[PDB]
């Protein structure tokens, strides 16, 4: 149980920034994407740590149709479906060589963590996220929990990523295959390469 916390994933970002004031009506204009998410199902944010499928057997693209990447293929009876909405999700700034910080509360380890970034030309404001929009730009292999960095209430690890040629708004897609079970997590993070 965990997520990409920097650059924060869509659910982690909406939880971190609005969890303390999640019924603030100002959200409808200040952050329309978090507003539609909180209105559709607040548990997508309260359960930010649980965006997983089970039994995928490594066939991530088979299990996750285009336009459903950010909800993990509408996993868990649609809890995270509002993360698939197209629009002006809040970004954080990154550089072309950047680091993805993954936080795991449960110390499951990883069989692998893969980091993809959208290709220049993809428009996150207008277009559903497709597998063909993504390029693999960072990856770690089998990494038992004993090798992750100690945190309060879990462990973390940084995955280097290099996305040459990107400028402006993009999406990072991180796939964590946990080691305790065939359980896989699917994290979209909105970023701006400057
Ligand atoms: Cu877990």
């Amino acid at each position: 149980h965990g997520s990409v916390v920097d650059p924060a994933s869509r659910s982690y970002s909406c939880w971190q920034r609005w969890g303390g004031d999640f019924q603030n009506p100002a959200m409808a204009t200040q952050d329309p994407m978090c507003w539609q998410a909180w209105q559709a199902d607040p548990n997508a944010m309260w359960n930010w740590n649980g965006l997983f499928r089970e039994g995928v057997a490594g066939n991530h693209q088979g299990a996750i149709p285009d336009g459903q990447l950010c909800s993990g293929g509408r996993t868990q009876s649609g809890r995270y479906n509002a993360l698939d909405t197209v629009g002006a999700w809040k970004t954080v700034p990154v550089t072309n060589n950047f680091r993805v910080k993954f936080f795991d509360q449960a110390s499951h380890g990883a069989d692998y963590i893969r980091v993809y970034v959208t290709k220049q030309g993809y428009n996150a404001l207008t277009s559903p996220l497709r597998w063909s929009d993504l390029e693999l730009v960072g990856q770690i292999g089998n990494t038992p929990a004993s090798q992750w960095t100690r945190e309060v209430d879990g462990v973390s690890i940084q995955i280097p990523a290099n996305a040459p040629g990107r400028t402006g708004r993009h999406v990072v897609y991180t796939i964590w295959q946990a080691s305790h079970l065939d359980q896989s997590y699917y994290l979209c993070s909105d970023v701006d390469f400057g």
